[PDB]
């Protein structure tokens, strides 16, 4: 009461191979469902069939949303980090939220007057078991403000189980937070906690100088040879002869490579231009999907892939990539001119194209009679000789995610990009202390129900250490960086236009730095 | 099956003084690996069959052919061979994404 928690430590900091950053911000925190569980599900779906089934609660209490990295890090930095490094990782993260003020507020005849209640008390806890629901990782909006002046209120939370669309089987469990230890904490009383990451390879920021394709010399050979005469060109008698041919520094398609693309997946191609589109709607009939206990859906935000070829910059996977609403985005169908769709013209390298086919394999076995056959190969699965890079960054995108505790798992690298652990950083949860409005004079076999309208507000602070790799390369020639557009515009990039409310001119990535393959 | 081999499946090696184009099959010396027909099966070849859509008492059973495959658990198999008058090691490209990076 007679004293602050905490001081505004929100800054960053280079000692070198690590980087130290946080992020001190404001929020708020409003009651919920009157601290009222709830059961959602396709009973509030009103339309759906067994394609977006859900069968969960609403918990009274929520938790947070600072998974990404516009919210952790500033623009100049972020270029900082790129324009630098090939490689990085999070090392530690610490978590502190203090200075909270309980208001309660009456409503006399719509003449309303917020109070303040110090009286009051909060109650909060982190979920290290991860025995509750990891609910981030699925990069739900609302995240920590991707500025730092700007408060904001931290979202209710809801989980869902298993489900037989309307009705849910007996193997569909059940929780309730209040059932573990939560710091009840009081205003003037500050809340802190540690938490530190496990080793995790780190995110390849960086773009390849050559191909699968073209890894080998020029001005040699392949001792090798190949089949590169079917028939004798001889006449009129092309007989089945066979020649053969070595690495030709022409026929380098021809040649010989040792290793091979990563596996993929087919897209459907579409354009950001209108006309180059069909006339029909395929959007969730044309599109990729796969199907899972009948519950059929989409394939993405993502596969393991790449965007498009070169010069096809209209062209891009349907679902493949991610999607960014300029700051003012409604919810449904905006238009092109709102978002900042993420081109991925960067790993035309090692990973194909979704939207492209993949490869074509022989059908069935030619021979003297009947004719040779060759078939066509849109999706694949993965093989030993198989090399790729997963998806970028996107700092106005997702950070983390979380590993799903099973035992067959394989290269875990999100599909959203980002990092994969098996032990992630947990999750935050909290609530108002139910505040019993006046009880009835003589008692009552019943609960409470009437409460008093409070909420509260508080610092949060987030230490995240990092670490990072360099580019020692010896690239003659001034490979390419990143920079604000050097010329003169109307209203800076990042910057706040005349009202306060800024925003993002575009989407940024790290496989910047040309490292050798 | 001694006469058929992949088109491109295996190594080729000329023999000592071969020309750079059309050779005929008299110079090289084409690679034969009848010897892993134990685990790995034969590019050729088919690979498997499996069911086209679902079978019932009105529709008859399909039964669609595979050719092409991906990876499972529960797979086991072997790389390729050696072959002295071929290379001896190589080069792992240094990505992220890798797997079984064996030659
Ligand atoms: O054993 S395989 O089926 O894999 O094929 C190689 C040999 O099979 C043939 C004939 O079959 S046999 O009874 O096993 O000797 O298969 C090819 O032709 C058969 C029927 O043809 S034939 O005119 O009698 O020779 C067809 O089907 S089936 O046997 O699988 O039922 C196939 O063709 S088709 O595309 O359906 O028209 C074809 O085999 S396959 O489907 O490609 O596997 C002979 O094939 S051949 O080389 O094309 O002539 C092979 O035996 S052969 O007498 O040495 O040719
Ligand atoms: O739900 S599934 O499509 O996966 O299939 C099982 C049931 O679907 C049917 C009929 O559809 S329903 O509207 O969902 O009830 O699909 C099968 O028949 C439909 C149309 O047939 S029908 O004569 O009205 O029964 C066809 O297509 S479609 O529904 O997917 O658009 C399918 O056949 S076809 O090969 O295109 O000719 C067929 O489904 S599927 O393609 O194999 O998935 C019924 O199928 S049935 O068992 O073969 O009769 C199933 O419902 S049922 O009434 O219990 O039979
Ligand atoms: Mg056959
Ligand atoms: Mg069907």
């Amino acid at each position: 009461v007679g004293n602050s928690s905490g001081n505004w430590h929100c800054d960053s900091t280079w000692m070198g191979d690590r980087v130290i950053t946080t992020s001190t911000r404001t929020w708020a925190l409003p009651t919920y469902n009157n601290h009222l569980y709830k059961q959602i599900s396709n009973s509030t779906s009103g339309g759906s069939s067994n394609d977006n089934a859900y069968f969960g609660y609403s918990t009274p209490w929520g938790y947070f949303d600072f998974n990404r990295f516009h919210c952790h890090f500033s623009p100049r930095d972020w270029q900082r980090l790129i324009n630098n490094n090939w490689g990085f990782r999070p090392k530690r993260l610490s978590f502190k939220l203090f200075n909270i003020q309980v208001k309660e507020v009456t409503q006399n005849e719509g003449t309303k007057t917020i109070a303040n209640n110090l009286t009051s008390t909060i109650q909060v806890f982190t979920d290290s078991e991860y025995q509750l629901p990891y609910v981030l990782g699925s990069a739900h909006q609302g995240c920590l403000p991707p500025f730092p002046a700007d408060v904001f209120m931290i979202p209710q939370y809801g989980y869902l189980t298993l489900n037989n669309g309307s009705q849910a089987v007996g193997r569909s469990s059940f929780y309730c937070l209040e059932y573990f230890p939560s710091q009840m904490l009081r205003t003037g009383n500050n809340f802190q906690f540690t938490y530190t990451f496990e080793d995790v390879p780190f995110h390849s920021s960086y773009a390849h100088s050559q191909s699968l394709d073209r890894l080998m010399n020029p001005l040699i050979d392949q001792y090798l040879y190949y089949l590169s005469r079917t028939q004798t060109t001889g006449g009129t008698t092309n007989t089945q002869t066979l020649g053969f041919s070595q690495g030709g520094p022409n026929t380098m398609a021809n040649q010989a490579k040792n290793w091979l693309p990563g596996p993929c997946y087919r897209q459907q191609r579409v354009s950001k231009t209108s006309a180059d589109n069909n006339n029909s709607e395929y959007s969730w009939t044309g599109a990729t999907k796969y199907h899972l206990n009948g519950r059929d859906s989409l394939v993405n935000p993502g596969p393991a892939m790449a965007s498009h070829k070169d010069d096809e910059e209209k062209f891009f996977p349907q679902s493949g990539v991610l999607i960014f609403g300029k700051q003012g985005s409604e919810k449904t169908n905006v238009d092109i001119e709102k978002v900042m769709i993420t081109d991925e013209e960067e790993i035309r390298t090692t990973n194909p194209v979704a939207t492209e086919q993949y490869g074509s394999v022989s059908t069935n076995l030619q021979r003297g009679n009947r004719q040779a056959a060759t078939a066509d190969v849109n999706t694949q699965g993965v093989l030993p000789g198989m090399v790729w890079q997963d998806r970028d960054v996107y700092l106005q995108g997702p950070i983390w995610a979380k590993i799903p505790h099973t035992d067959g798992h394989f290269h875990p690298s999100p599909l959203m990009g980002g990092f994969g652990l098996k032990h992630p950083p947990p999750q935050i949860l909290i609530k108002n202390t139910p505040v019993p409005a006046d009880p009835p004079t003589t008692f009552n076999q019943s609960k409470l129900n009437s409460f008093i309208t409070q909420y509260s507000t508080g610092q949060v602070s987030v230490e995240i250490e990092w670490e990072l790799q360099k580019e020692n390369s010896k690239r003659w020639n001034p490979e390419i960086q990143y920079t604000s557009n050097y010329y003169k515009s109307t209203s800076v990039d990042f910057a706040v236009n005349t009202e306060g409310v800024y925003s993002e001119p575009r989407p940024i990535g790290t496989r910047y730095l040309t490292r050798n393959l």
